């Protein structure tokens, strides 16, 4: 409807696939060559399903930070055929708050969804699921299940990955620059 809306789109359009684990369907971020992310809980293993195609996982690696704390983000490297568009220069350097926010979804239950969730707060801790999890960023819509991977932009910026909500609010993992150097 906005520019909000427009750059989401963007990004959903060449910088999404949907991924499929035993732990179900995960709207999974692109983000250069053959690496892409989605949450942790997901449980990647050897063999994934993207976009219904059976796919040789080539690495998975569950982020944590230098005290040893969940990021709650795996990085994938796939055995695909081909490159995503690399968007690792929409990446922000440091963690932030972030104002007028949209979240972006695409599975089968959830098709071309786009949540214009407001304004985004550097939260920090969060004990999602039992979890003890760091760099987490918060905004106050009532997010459900089906909408974890889910992409948070904003203009110009693609700043984390959807991964939990007590109800009332919605969590995402922060992406940052400097997972994604090589």
């Amino acid at each position: 409807m906005g520019p909000g809306f427009d750059f989401a789109q963007a990004i959903m359009k060449k910088n999404t696939v949907i991924a499929r684990t035993e732990k179900g369907e995960f709207t999974m971020l692109g983000v250069y060559d053959r690496v892409a992310v989605i949450p942790t809980h997901a449980s990647v293993g050897e063999i994934i399903y993207i976009n219904d195609v059976e796919t040789r996982v080539l690495d998975a690696c569950a982020l944590r930070d230098l005290t040893d704390t969940n990021l709650e983000i795996t990085i994938v490297k796939l055995d695909r055929n081909q490159k995503f568009r690399d968007i690792r220069h929409f990446l922000p350097r440091c963690e932030d708050d972030y104002n007028d926010a949209v979240l972006s979804v695409h599975t089968s239950k959830f098709p071309n969804m786009y949540i214009p969730v407001g304004q985004v707060t550097n939260y920090g801790f969060l004990n999602l699921g039992g979890t003890p999890t760091h760099r987490i960023l918060m905004y106050n819509f009532p997010t459900r299940a089906g909408q974890c991977g889910g992409v948070v932009t904003t203009t110009g910026k693609v700043i984390g990955i959807h991964v939990g909500g007590n109800g009332a609010q919605g969590f995402a993992a922060m992406l940052l620059h400097s997972y994604f150097t090589d």
